[PDB]
């Protein structure tokens, strides 16, 4: 259980900026994508930690039709749908190389982590994300939880990835697979390389 802490992913992101105001009417301006999760589905933004399938068996892309990727492919029942939403998701400042930080909260281990970025000319505010809007740009192998950086209330680890190319909005696209159980993981963040 955990996610994408840096750069945030969707719903840790409308949970860390707005879990202590959650009912803002404010946030419908502010913030229409985090306004329209809240409204669909709390428990997105409640249960960030939680955006997982199980028995994929390594075929996520199988398991994940295009316009899907944001909700692990609509997954539990479709707590997450709302992150599917296209729209001006409120983005990070990152650099062309730059580093995701992910955070378990229960020292799952990772029999990979793999970070994919959307490539220059697609537009997140008005498609849906697809497989083949994606460049794998960073990876890591198995990862014992033993080897994870301690945190409080869980353990952490950075992957290096390198966008080239890449200038204004996209999103980062990285899948968890844990070494507990067939179980994997779906962040979307979104990110502005400037
Ligand atoms: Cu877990």
């Amino acid at each position: 259980h955990g996610s994408v802490v840096d750069p945030a992913s969707r719903s840790y992101s409308c949970w860390q900026r707005w879990g202590g105001d959650f009912q803002n009417p404010a946030m419908a301006t502010q913030d229409p994508m985090c306004w329209q999760a809240w409204q669909a589905d709390p428990n997105a933004m409640w249960n960030w930690n939680g955006l997982f399938r199980e028995g994929v068996a390594g075929n996520h892309q199988g398991a994940i039709p295009d316009g899907q990727l944001c909700s692990g492919g609509r997954t539990q029942s479709g707590r997450y749908n709302a992150l599917d939403t296209v729209g001006a998701w409120k983005t990070v400042p990152v650099t062309n190389n730059f580093r995701v930080k992910f955070f378990d909260q229960a020292s799952h281990g990772a029999d990979y982590i793999r970070v994919y970025v959307t490539k220059q000319g697609y537009n997140a505010l008005t498609s849906p994300l697809r497989w083949s809007d994606l460049e794998l740009v960073g990876q890591i192998g198995n990862t014992p939880a033993s080897q994870w950086t301690r945190e409080v209330d869980g353990v952490s680890i950075q992957i290096p990835a390198n966008a080239p190319g890449r200038t204004g909005r996209h999103v980062v696209y990285t899948i968890w697979q844990a070494s507990h159980l067939d179980q994997s993981y779906y962040l979307c963040s979104d990110v502005d390389f400037g």
